[PDB]
This record gives C-alpha cells, sequence and structure tokens, in this order.
C-alpha cells in the first residue's frame, strides 16, 4: 500500500506527501499533524482489489471528528478525494484496515509524519485506541 496525498489549503496550496516507499511489508498506520488548516485531501492509493483503508479526522486535542472508508473494489489503485473537517488538527490513514481490524496483530509499523516511522505491534486494545484518539 503507497499512499500519495495531496493536502489543500483554503487558498488551494498543495502539500503533497508519499506514504509508503515501497516497503512491500504489509499493513501500516499513518499519522501527520497538520501544519496549517487543510479543506481538501486528494488521494491516489496503490494496492489491491477489495482493499479497504481508514482516513480518520482529529481535532487539535486529539479527539475523534469523524473518518471514511475507502474502497477499492475491482480497482487496485484507487483515486479520489475528501473534503478535511473545520477542525482537523490530525489525519491518520489506517491501511488495509480490511485486514488489521480483525488481525490488528498483523500491523507492524506507524509512520508519523515529522518524527519518523516506529516499528511496533497492536494489541486489540492499542489498536482500538487509535481509532478514537
Amino acid at each position: 500500500i503507497v499512499a500519495n496525498c495531496e493536502f489543500v489549503n483554503a487558498t488551494g496550496k498543495k502539500t503533497t506527501i508519499l506514504v509508503n516507499e515501497n516497503w512491500a511489508k504489509y499493513c501500516w498506520i499513518w499519522t501527520y499533524k497538520f501544519p496549517e488548516k487543510y479543506t481538501l485531501l486528494r488521494y491516489s492509493v496503490d494496492g489491491e482489489m477489495f482493499m479497504r483503508h481508514r482516513v480518520t479526522f482529529f481535532n487539535a486535542t486529539g479527539r475523534y471528528i469523524t473518518h471514511t472508508h475507502l474502497n477499492h473494489g475491482l480497482e487496485d489503485v484507487l483515486e479520489g478525494s475528501l473534503a478535511v473537517p473545520k477542525d482537523a488538527a490530525y489525519a491518520r490513514i489506517h491501511a488495509a484496515i480490511n485486514v488489521s481490524l480483525t488481525n490488528p496483530g498483523d500491523v507492524h509499523m506507524h509512520y508519523d509524519e515529522t518524527e519518523g516511522e516506529q516499528i511496533r505491534s497492536y494489541d486489540a486494545a492499542e489498536f482500538a485506541r487509535t481509532l478514537a484518539a
């Protein structure tokens, strides 16, 4: 799973972030603290058919605002865009949540956008926490 994320601010300046290169390793979670307010996320996700990803936004206190699932269907490369909530201060992607939600032990990588990659596993409780905060 390789995600190309274009975060767009209010005046249309785009910030591109490329999540995974090209760690043919499996499930990951990605967290991004916004350096500025964004209004739109344009994504292109390189994966496999029938994969599902979760994109979650949290406010400045780190609390859940909302999430969307990205469903691949017959497409291995899934493209589209998502509105970013007014109060969003963070984004998170759970990649292939179709796997990790039932097997949270299959997640071995957390990408923190400006504080580096962390190699770790998650039990059911640690995984659930990442969905909510």
